[PDB]
Order: C-alpha cells, then sequence, then structure tokens
C-alpha cells in the first residue's frame, strides 16, 4: 500500500503510555463534554499518549501529561467542531470558536463561553497548567501557533465546501498548518522547561527545519490516513477529498492512484532527507534548548509514521469495524538519488 518511506531516524515509545492514557481519559471526563462510550472509544483509538510519548519518549510523565492532554481535547475538537454542525453558517461558527480558544490560551479567565460551550473549560485548564511552567514567550508561541492552525483550517473549509482540490503549490506550504504542526510541537519546550531563544527559533535555517519536519509529518499523515479517506468516500458515495497529497498529485499529473502514491512518497523522502541534511549543519552551534527541539522533530518523523500506521484512528475509523482499513508501509534504506529542490516554489527556500 504505501511505497518505501526513507526515514533513517530511530523511534521510541514513552514507558508510561498507560499512566498517560488513564489520566488523559480521567482529565477530559471532568468537564462538560458529555462523552458517549462511542466517543470515549474513538479517543482511545486516537492514542494521544502513544503519539506524544513517541515525540518525547524520555520526558517526565507529569509534564508530558500537558501535551498529551492537549492532543486529547484537540482530537475531540478536530472530530466534533471541524467540518461539522449545520452547513449554514459553518465558517462563521468555526472562526468564532477558534478565536475563543486562542483568547483563552492568552487569557484563561476571559469567560468567552457561549450557549452550550464545551471546548473552553479544558482549554482554560491547559492554559492555566501551562502558565505554571512556561515563559511568557512560550505562551505567546502557543497562541500564535493556534492562530496559524485555525487560519489554515478556515482555508480548508473553503475547499471542503466547494469540493475543490488545491493546487500542489498552495497545498505544499499550507498542509503543515492544517495539520497543526507548530501548535502540536509548541508544548514540547514547555515540557522540557527551557525557552528556545527566539533568535534561533526565527533563524531561516531553523524555520526551514521546522517547516520540513511539520510538512513531512503531515504528508505522512496524508499517506497513513489515505485508506480512511477512501473508506469515507466509498461509504458516502463521493469522490475522495482533494485535501490530501495523494489526490492532489493524482489530479495534477492526471495519473492513477498507485502512481500518485509513489510520487507522494518520493516527495516525502526528499523532504526527510533535506531535513536530516539541514539538521547536520545546524546542530554544532545549537543551544541546548534548540538541540532538544531538533531531537523532538527527529522523533516526530518516525514516531508519527509508527503511530499512524498502528493507531486505530486510521484502521477502525467509526469505532465499530476492526480492520476495515489496513495500511502497509516499507522503509527505503537508500536516500533519494535527487537531493535538489522540488519544483514547488512556495517551499523551495527550504533548500536555500
Amino acid at each position: 500500500e504505501i511505497p518505501p518511506r526513507y526515514c533513517p531516524l530511530p523511534t521510541a515509545r514513552h514507558p508510561d503510555e498507560t499512566v498517560l492514557a488513564r489520566r488523559t481519559a480521567d482529565w477530559i471526563d471532568g468537564f462538560d463534554l458529555e462523552l458517549t462510550p462511542q466517543q470515549r472509544a474513538r479517543m482511545r483509538g486516537n492514542d494521544a499518549p502513544g503519539f506524544y510519548g513517541r515525540i518525547m519518549p524520555h520526558s517526565p510523565t507529569d509534564r508530558l501529561q500537558l501535551a498529551v492532554d492537549w492532543c486529547t481535547v484537540m482530537f475531540h475538537f478536530d472530530d466534533v467542531h471541524c467540518d461539522e454542525g449545520p452547513a449554514t453558517g459553518r465558517a462563521a461558527r468555526f472562526a468564532d470558536l477558534a478565536t475563543r480558544i486562542v483568547r483563552v490560551l492568552e487569557a484563561p479567565d476571559a469567560r468567552l463561553e457561549g450557549p452550550g460551550d464545551t471546548m473552553l473549560a479544558p482549554v482554560r485548564d491547559l492554559a492555566l497548567r501551562a502558565r505554571r511552567w512556561a515563559t511568557p514567550a512560550q505562551m505567546r508561541r502557543c497562541a500564535e501557533a493556534h492562530r496559524a492552525w485555525f487560519l489554515a483550517v478556515a482555508w480548508e473549509l473553503g475547499h471542503r465546501a466547494a469540493r475543490s482540490t488545491p493546487a500542489l503549490n498552495d497545498y505544499a506550504h499550507m498542509r503543515q498548518h492544517t495539520a497543526a504542526g507548530a501548535a502540536t510541537l509548541a508544548w514540547a519546550e514547555i515540557v522540557d522547561g527551557a525557552e528556545i531563544p527566539d533568535r534561533e527559533l526565527s533563524s531561516p535555517e531553523v524555520r526551514a527545519l521546522t517547516e520540513l519536519a511539520f510538512t513531512t509529518a503531515a504528508f505522512d499523515d496524508d499517506l497513513f490516513s489515505y485508506g480512511k479517506e477512501l473508506w469515507v468516500a466509498r461509504a458516502e458515495g463521493t469522490a475522495p477529498s482533494g485535501l490530501g497529497l495523494v489526490e492532489i498529485l493524482r489530479r495534477e499529473n492526471r495519473c492513477g492512484r498507485p502512481e500518485a502514491l509513489r510520487a507522494a512518497v518520493c516527495l516525502c523522502n526528499r523532504l526527510t532527507h533535506r531535513f536530516i541534511a539541514l539538521r547536520e549543519r545546524v546542530l554544532p552551534d545549537a543551544s541546548a534548548p534548540l538541540r532538544a527541539y531538533l531531537d523532538h522533530l527527529c522523533h516526530l518523523l518516525p514516531g508519527n509514521l509508527e503511530w499512524g500506521l498502528t493507531a486505530d484512528r486510521y484502521r477502525n475509523p467509526d469505532g465499530r469495524t476492526p480492520g476495515a482499513v489496513t495500511t502497509t508501509a516499507s522503509r527505503d534504506t537508500d536516500p533519494p538519488a535527487d537531493t535538489s529542490p522540488p519544483a514547488i516554489p512556495s517551499i523551495a527556500w527550504w533548500w536555500d
């Protein structure tokens, strides 16, 4: 199913996944989400502890709980508040809820609860808990990373409402944001307990590294969730969504499905190799917090792959069919023969 991914990076699991799973489930249960057992099962299928624990396998358990908890509520946000509710006024309802969430991260006692709100109390709890470990610059990074995610989701809902297919150039730099890469990883330096110097985090080389890691992970997410996209489309009697690297290359190259999967993986291999090569040049002068950051990006790439191929989120999607979708993967041990920049301008500067 998925042609050989080049990813010569070790992957490891956090030893306290079970503890994290238990507290996560308990923590999200103490608000007012009114979670059905079906909903609690899908959350288990999301394996938030397995996902973040692979990003940070050596982190202390009580601090990792912060990042894990966030994945918990943002899987629920993703599945209940993204592309759902009435089609009439759908964009307005998203943007309204998105800006509330950002504000609560900036001001936990803003009290922006509307009628029937159940996505702000846990976000507030996360903000309050994040203000006990994090520097001001850190908090600011979480808010603005949430803005980047949500602006990209507004972009995404436009395409879903039109069933359009984004051109490759546009998708190639937007996908890191619809995937919430930066918002997902911004918790890591808070868990680590040391501020990454803004001067480093803003340098062009680190920005390339950052966007390489998040784009790669999101393209992989597109790969290991392709089956689900095919299942959903088969169930709903529609064509697969254009919001996905495979379908975009299909439409762009007027090719068949297998050719598109090979092209998608070829691209992923080139991004991954570029990320590794650029990491080599950056490491020597890297402060310890930046090194740690690159360490988490390095665990993210193979960790995301292993999570996505094994998590029930993408195998038993509705929560009632064990093995409806099965997805295979290989590891290509050879680096890509072509190390030059792809013909995708919106991202070419990563090879600068």
